[PDB]
């Protein structure tokens, strides 16, 4: 596997009209990660993101918590997703740089947002990040920041495309 990345992980290979499946948005070895801002597509035919309560996303849902940038350093949260065409657009970024430089122990590898779909149709369907002219100097949709607020611009592989029921596929 690459040495640094970002990757869409799903916890399910196949998946039945009527069941969730979760994506973990998964990082390895960033170097000095301080936050991201992704653009995510998906089949709103075929998939439906919930809140873990259940919820349907709205215009400014965020994805649920993963296992890293959940410390108080200050996040900043900001979505603007369109549930008609099936993107996710988030922004999840420590604000409190000076505090989180001095704990001196960066959060490079880990899951920064899980997504819980609904499954509406029995049939292959991908999840991959995309550029969007909204976020110009994405990499394949991904804006990774290191702890003093610079952009990431190289080094890390993007790891795509997240496919549930691959085994039916039309191509
Ligand atoms: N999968
Ligand atoms: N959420
Ligand atoms: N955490
Ligand atoms: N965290
Ligand atoms: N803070
Ligand atoms: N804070
Ligand atoms: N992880
Ligand atoms: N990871």
């Amino acid at each position: 596997a690459p040495t640094s990345s970002i990757e869409i992980v799903l916890d399910k290979t196949t998946a039945s009209v009527g069941e969730i499946v979760t994506a973990s948005i998964n990082i390895k070895n960033i170097t000095n990660f301080s936050g991201c801002q992704l653009n995510m597509k998906y089949d709103p035919a075929v998939l439906q993101p919930v809140t873990s309560s259940g919820v349907a996303y709205t215009k400014s849902t965020m994805p649920g918590a993963g296992t890293i940038l959940n410390s108080d350093f200050n996040l900043r949260q900001v979505a603007d997703n369109d549930l008609e065409k099936g993107i996710l657009n988030f922004s999840k970024a420590y604000v409190s740089l000076d505090d989180y430089r001095t704990a001196a122990a960066p959060e490079q590898t880990g899951t920064v947002a899980v997504v819980k779909f609904k499954v509406l149709k029995e049939e292959t369907s991908s999840i991959s990040f995309e550029d969007t002219t909204s976020v110009p100097n994405a990499i394949d949709g991904t804006v990774l920041f290191d702890w003093n607020g610079d952009r990431i611009q190289s080094g890390y592989s993007v790891i795509q495309p997240a496919v549930i029921n691959l085994d039916m596929i039309a191509a």
